[PDB]
């Protein structure tokens, strides 16, 4: 008699909260570990083109199962392992080098998405797509176009990380935890991001009202340097360690939490902003969105100054110029 | 007239003294996995990172700091100088040479003994009352080395040991039986490596002895070949190294688990590297994994496992092999 | 337009995915609710009771703590339409023991309550798992299974999960080890006829019975039988002191709910139909270690019992069957 | 030797101790919330009703397997309280039918006259977190009796009022309370002040978008949201007889910042002498930076002439009661 038969009496012979991570590099694995440690999924699937690395990463995670509450960890080059995922996170692709723009990655990662997106949609037609690969705003547009999904189920990580870094720096300046420091960085996840100085507050006390020179060139405290630091942060980290991983992994797990738990929390994520701020094109960029079980259900209509709105329009114009030049 | 002064009214001068400080030495794949795991388990109010590569260290620290909004650890610091390490309750050593494909952990001994000669005195200088958690390989020998250099009592010197081996064994057991590893009980003791001992007698699900049900358990004449489960545990690191170049996630999770018991004074039983002199006929200062009670003072107690003649012989072989290497140690 | 319309632009104009219902909002129901809420097990919590004021007050109190939780929807109502598409339905409704009263003395008045509750739950959540807490839990799990017409896998009684948790707490206190590291099983009836499996008692896989052969024997100088007697009497002791038990059972239920909602496939001592084991030929429900996941009880662990242990379980089983057939 | 000696070979103070004084509905909700948030390595409970206290402690202890707090203690004697980092006061007299305001406040002062010296004796370096009503007056009372610096004396104050306000705001807008920002300050209860200027979603000022916000000339009547905060509090009492879960969660949130030295901003009762023209030793809710030394800083909120007057009236009324009190 088998030991299993002697020990266990079987009564009877489909995952409810499945998450897939595409690309098991530094970003993909940081997302995976953060999601597993937050108990967001009952099943985790991993996909990559490098079969050895993929099997090794899956095994390393599986060896930690005793310390996790995610009972099934799967991987494969074939997308059948991704079937019936509630959320699919795309982190596959070329990463920006020291001093290189994220916009220089566009043709390399567009070609990667041309293969990935149809495979993901085939096995999880009702999933939400969470794009992380750079340039995140353009690649969210690309994923939306290739998938044919409604705009609500296509989300780019966007400025959730930029806003998180801004709040970290704000917190460091004021001696307050980032959770209690409120500030929004919108638009392009990159060089043309927009700091909304008007919305900056601690305990609902407007920083701009207290200090009218906030973010202007008149400012003796040079608060504009906080946003420069945000723009330059990725470049700085890339210069020091070769890539960024932990902060984005944590930012993704935060977005995944609101989606998986249907929290309806407000996050700055890449979404289609056509019809807002005089944008007439199919441009994707970060604006505050209500995140839940159906992805982006609503958009917060931020009151911007004429200067803030102009900066956002410049960001959108730059992104559309790149987007027009794409063939699918 | 600053914005800070206009917004905030200060009641007290900055009275900095961290109550639950953790330090990670070595910010490679292992150190960073340990750091992220500890950060996501809210085990510390302060995290300190040390390395010899200053750029990598600054980059890693910054990457973690950029995630502060999503964490509940208000202070993350780093530096080449151990003054950043001051008053840590727990210091985790992950610095050093790692095995290449097919290389024994025992081949790393001279290289990492050489670096421990520098690290251990620096950690003890700034955190004299800390608990030391050794991860660097060979973990059993390096726990002995850390204990000898520090001059600390044996309770405050802990090696990660077979906590990971036992965890991998339970994962495989669980997969074979269709039960969560949490409900599958089994112990891998001794050397964190090739000479680890599977305690077949203690293997159970719901207190039901697997050896009693299947007397062939762990033997060569076993039709089910359960001895292969332990073989898979021994090879696991080699197979992962072959595939991705190193191991990181499972060890970081295993370290965070040990840190949880220490920081929270849980008094949970873990298979960790400790001095086993006086047990199983071992007369020498050998460090190897045995089940220990882990709390706020590190290892407070040892579980005296009843072993079969075969099991005890295997453990004695492990201890003999480790002492032979320890004997020749120059430091 | 409205401030809401000026501030928020709507994109989308769905069935609950991880819904849990708690029936009965008394001390037990509310302890289960708070435990489940703090463990992030559900995206929707529904509450049902017959006392409408108490139900509204409890719902509101929970809703006022929403900022500190990650369960976005908390609903309540006397009508079971609020319960629709629940993955798990927890029954805590009914009469509780008075000081010195047996759980078996609640059977007839709690059977009548179930005759009304179970058809209403099955109507709105036909594919749910039923988790019975109301006493006598073993008999009422049988009752819920009979009324629902559900397969035995989707009908679970909280059973000896709490008895085993209390046993491990006491074991831990005696040994100076965390209950997590102290292993021991209390099986059978959640009550006076529960069975301590002395053979399975261990720390780090080291058998306590092997080390101390007198374990759970009358001769035993350390009197380890007293740990089990303390387990039997625990509810009686707490009832005498505070009037009822709530926190420990809430935590125990949340633990069972975690295995079910997350499909963990952990082993728990829960009330299930044991027909076919230990010479039991009747439709008796009692605690045995079960594998708990998304389909409830998928498997049963076949514990090796001594002739005395098996006889005690059979006596427990005989007592329960006698009551069951008379309903 | 003993089984313990045969099994375990021995080789060899609480670092994160929390005390809850008063094991009523509030105290027990605080206890369960703190236990489920892993904030302490030791939990101590104190009350005057010895049976209820022992029963509550036991019920919690029986759930030890599901928790990560290795030691739960209780007792009428404050020696169980020794070396607590945080002491939470939820103890209080149950108001009688006739009772005047001063009658009720003096009865609670009489309770504090006994509690506060006993807590300070066993935990001289602890932070005091006052929950007992009237929270503003009793925080002042605790500060006076203890002799502690104002940073180590905190009143739960308006944290619950703000939490309820955000819940209602969230329900109006279809946004999670975490993403709805709004502050209710001043006197906890009927005389609380909604700061309309600070109300926002994603940093978008609601007052800027809708200038009639919180005024009487508002078609949307947002003033009703604050009325509902003051109103829902009475609604819970009428419906279930007390409030527990929301305040328990609110207190655990405050405890988290203190224990983990987070330096998060909370609306808590503190001494506001020197602000808004207040010249007396009055305790009111303002946003404070909470960490390992309690209140280290405060946020200087810009208030309207009306908002400033309300706070001044509140402070004048509180001081009038405070000078006629026997200590
Ligand atoms: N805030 C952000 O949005 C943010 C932050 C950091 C990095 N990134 C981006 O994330 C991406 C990845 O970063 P990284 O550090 O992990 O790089 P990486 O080199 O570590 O990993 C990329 C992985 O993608 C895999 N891959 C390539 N083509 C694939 C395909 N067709 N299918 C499946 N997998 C494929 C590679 O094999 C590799 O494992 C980059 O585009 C980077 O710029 C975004
Ligand atoms: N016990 C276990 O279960 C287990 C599991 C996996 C790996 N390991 C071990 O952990 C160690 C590290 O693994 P890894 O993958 O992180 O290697 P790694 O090369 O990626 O990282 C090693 C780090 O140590 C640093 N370092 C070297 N000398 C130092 C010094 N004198 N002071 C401070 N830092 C110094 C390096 O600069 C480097 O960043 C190895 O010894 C490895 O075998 C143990
Ligand atoms: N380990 C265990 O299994 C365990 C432990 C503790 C208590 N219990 C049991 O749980 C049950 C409840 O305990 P309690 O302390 O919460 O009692 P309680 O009186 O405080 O609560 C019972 C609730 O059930 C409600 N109720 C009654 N009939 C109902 C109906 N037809 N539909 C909906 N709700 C109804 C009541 O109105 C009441 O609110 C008891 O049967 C008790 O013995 C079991
Ligand atoms: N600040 C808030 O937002 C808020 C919210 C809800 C309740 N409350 C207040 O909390 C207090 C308690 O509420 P409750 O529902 O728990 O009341 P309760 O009557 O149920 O509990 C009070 C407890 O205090 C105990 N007690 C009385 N005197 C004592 C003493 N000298 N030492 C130790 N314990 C003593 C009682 O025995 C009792 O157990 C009340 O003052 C209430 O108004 C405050
Ligand atoms: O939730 C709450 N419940 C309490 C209450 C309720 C209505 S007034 C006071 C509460 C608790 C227990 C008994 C109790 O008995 C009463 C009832 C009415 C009284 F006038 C005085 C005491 N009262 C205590 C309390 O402070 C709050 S919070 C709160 C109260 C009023 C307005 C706004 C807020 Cl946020």
């Amino acid at each position: 008699a088998t030991l299993k038969d002697q020990l266990i009496y079987n009564l009877l012979k489909t995952p409810q909260n499945k998450i897939t991570v595409v690309g098991v590099g530094a970003v993909g694995m940081a997302c995976a570990i953060s999601i597993l440690m937050k108990d967001l999924a009952d099943e985790l699937a991993l996909v990559d083109v490098i079969e050895d690395k993929l099997k090794g990463e899956m095994m390393d995670l599986q060896h930690g199962s005793l310390f996790l509450r995610t009972p099934k960890i799967v991987s494969g080059k074939d997308y059948n392992v991704t079937a019936n995922s509630k959320l699919v996170i795309i982190t596959a692709g070329a990463r920006q080098q020291e001093g290189e723009s994220r916009l220089n990655l566009v043709q390399r990662n567009v070609n990667i998405f041309k293969f990935i997106i149809p495979n993901v949609v085939k096995y999880s037609p009702n999933c939400k797509l969470l794009i992380v690969s750079n340039p995140v705003d353009i690649l969210t547009y690309v994923a939306w176009k290739i998938s044919g999904f409604p705009k609500n189920r296509v989300i780019g990580s966007g400025c959730n990380l930029d806003s998180a870094r801004f709040r970290y720096l704000m917190g460091e300046r004021l001696g307050v935890h980032p959770l209690s420091c409120h500030g929004w960085v919108l638009g392009e996840h990159g060089d043309s991001s927009v700091p909304v100085w008007s919305g900056m507050n601690v305990a609902g006390v407007s920083l701009k009202t207290l200090h009218p020179d906030l973010g202007t060139d008149k400012d003796k405290e040079q608060w504009k340097e906080v946003h420069k630091q945000v723009v330059e942060s990725a470049y700085e980290v890339i210069k020091l360690k070769g890539y960024t991983s932990w902060a984005i992994g944590l930012s993704v797990a935060d977005l995944a939490e609101s989606i998986m738990k249907n929290l309806r929390r407000v996050h700055p994520v890449s979404t289609m902003i056509k019809g807002l701020y005089g944008i007439k094109d199919d441009v994707f960029l970060s604006v505050p969105c209500i995140l839940g079980q159906n992805g982006i259900s609503d958009l917060v209509k931020v009151t911007l100054t004429s200067e803030e709105e102009a900066r956002l329009k410049k960001s959108a114009d730059t992104l559309w110029g790149i987007q027009k030049e794409l063939q699918f």
